[PDB]
């Protein structure tokens, strides 16, 4: 082997914090044979690579998303197509559609929160944040939540086949099973709820016309399960994250106590230090060169957005977490936690909206709050977070 730092040694996913150190400086275009793909760790080529969309296109999307998604994915599209479609899907949480669902997700919280206050602490990854995610996802499309508990593991299923990158047949076979029944819950809702409109997500990508040409029954399906995939996986790991690093930082912690606005740039400080999407990748369409390693049409880019977001070229000590960042007092950048350019997070704004929400709640409701899981244990390299963030309140 000519160079001996794998992303996929044991030891990165353990704390991939040193490789991202390593990668930026002695091999910013980093190649894993493994999977024929190139790891790209510097901000400035992140940047680049995502804001270019001729040059690096999402077609990778479709051998890695298809397969369970049924149908095109956003990301797949592009021109007025995407555009209008991408509008679409942002109309569901904007306007009077968000105004509609946040009570609703402020229910969807104080119900959690009225199930473990008696028992003095709560698991913020295991006890809220799975159970809130899917419900709040559940809630922005319309489907009822009676079924949330089985919408949970088929929805695990099929985001392990999106995030991971050496599946045996095993697991590929049941992720498969895991699209199956998701579709089989969720093709007759798309049915009844067309029969009868209401004020969802669905109900707008049914009423979406592009010249009097309606989306395809399964391309809804797929959209749908893009937003149920794409809204569950990383709210769980930034809420733990970010009362982790509050509680680790206590004066941190205290000033978002004393002045609650702080909380906003909290949420956003841990999507940069602990990005919990950690992985984007995009297919090269032409000859291209980066430093002096070079790139030919067909291969593949894959940009670590952790790297990025703690390139000191970006930020000035940038494996710090602190809340009072920015660009008004040292180095401070635009984040890439929501990716950046033509296929940039779609939920960005109701993400942080929903975090900020749920955070106050937690807040206000919990006092004196404690760490308990005084050192996190973190999992995956595509998706990140703790596997427990446990607290304890009076
Ligand atoms: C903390 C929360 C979230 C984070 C960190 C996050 C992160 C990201 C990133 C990094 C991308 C770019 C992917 C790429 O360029 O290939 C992306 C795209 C996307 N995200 Fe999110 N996301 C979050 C929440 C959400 C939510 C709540 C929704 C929907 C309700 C959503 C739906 C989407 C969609 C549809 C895209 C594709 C955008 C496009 O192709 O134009 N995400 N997200
Ligand atoms: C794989 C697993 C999860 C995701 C998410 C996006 N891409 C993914 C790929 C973008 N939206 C946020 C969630």
């Amino acid at each position: 082997l000519k160079v001996y730092n794998s992303i996929f040694d044991q030891a990165y996913e353990i704390d991939p914090i040193p490789y991202f150190n390593f990668l930026r400086k002695h091999d910013p275009v980093h190649y894993e044979e493994s999977i024929d793909a190139y790891f790209v760790s510097k901000y400035k080529d992140v940047k680049y690579i995502l804001k270019n969309n001729d040059i690096f296109n999402t077609k990778t999307l479709a051998k890695r998303a298809e397969p369970v998604m049924k149908d095109r994915v956003l990301a797949q599209m592009s021109g007025q197509e995407h555009k209008s479609k991408k509008k679409a899907i942002l109309k569901g949480m904007t306007g009077k559609y968000l105004e509609n669902l946040m009570p609703i997700l402020e229910k969807r919280t104080n119900d959690i929160i009225n199930k473990h206050i008696e028992k003095k602490e709560i698991d913020i990854v295991n006890d809220f944040g799975k159970v809130f995610a899917v419900q709040s996802s559940m809630d922005l499309l319309g489907i009822n939540l009676e079924n949330y508990e089985k919408i949970r593991e088929w929805h695990n299923g099929i985001a392990k086949f999106i995030t991971s990158f050496n599946l045996n047949d095993e697991e590929i076979k049941y992720s498969l099973e895991c699209s199956d029944k998701l579709e089989n819950y969720l093709m007759p809702l798309i049915k009844d709820r067309k029969k009868s409109t209401k004020d969802d997500l669905i109900s707008i990508l049914l009423e979406y016309k592009n010249d009097e040409n309606s989306i395809s029954d399964t391309e809804i399906l797929a959209l749908s399960l893009n937003v149920l995939l794409a809204a569950t996986e990383p709210v769980d790991k930034t809420l733990a994250y970010l009362f982790y690093n509050l509680l680790k930082n206590p004066e941190q912690f205290e000033s978002v106590k004393n002045n609650p606005k702080l909380i906003k740039n909290a949420i956003i400080e841990t999507l940069r230090y602990n990005s919990p999407v950690q992985l984007i990748p995009r297919q090269v369409s032409k000859p291209f060169i980066f430093n002096n390693t070079e790139l030919q049409a067909g291969d593949t880019v894959i940009c670590m957005i952790g790297s990025a977001n703690r390139d000191p070229e970006a930020y000035s000590n940038p494996d710090e977490f602190n809340i009072h960042r920015s660009s008004d007092n040292t180095s401070h950048s635009q984040n890439l936690s929501f990716g950046t350019g033509v296929h940039t997070c779609v939920g960005a704004s109701f993400s942080l909206i929903q975090l900020e929400m749920v955070a106050i709640l937690l807040l206000k409701r919990l006092k004196n709050i404690k760490l308990k899981t005084m050192e996190i244990t973190e999992h995956g390299i595509y998706t990140r977070g703790p596997k427990s963030m446990v607290i304890s309140f009076d």
